[PDB]
């Protein structure tokens, strides 16, 4: 057996084919209840099957807790690819958890290159 680590956790995984909802979840160091520290990091999730931010929070916290972690949605919002430019955008707020720090989402997604480039606004729905 080996312990996973916060760096090995998939950092971003999102759909890219229209308009769908997303969540930003913090993850604490507890893989297999044997991780060497109590550091934390955030992960970015959002998919067309999660018609509500609670669906991704529950699903993803299930996967993280199976690894061994403990987690919390900091907030959520909506993600929208817009026809006029390839770029995706991150905006709105979770009706259940309030606005995420969408600045994290843009930093994360731009680093991870799941599509091309992204932006945010602290507004919208």
């Amino acid at each position: 057996m080996a312990v996973a680590d916060l760096a090995l956790i998939p950092d971003v995984d999102i759909d890219s084919d229209g308009v769908f909802k997303y969540v930003l979840i913090r993850v604490h160091s507890a893989p297999r209840s044997g991780a060497p520290a109590a550091e934390s990091k955030e992960i970015v999730r959002g998919y067309k099957w999660a018609e509500y931010h609670a669906d991704i929070y529950d699903k993803v916290s299930g996967d993280m807790q199976k690894q061994g972690c403990d987690c919390e949605c900091l907030g959520g919002g909506r993600i929208s690819h817009q026809s006029q430019d390839k770029k995706i955008h991150v905006y709105g707020y979770s009706m259940a958890y309030g606005p995420a720090q969408h600045a994290i989402s843009t930093e994360k997604i731009k680093a991870k290159y799941p599509d091309y480039e992204v932006t945010w606004a602290n507004d919208g729905y």
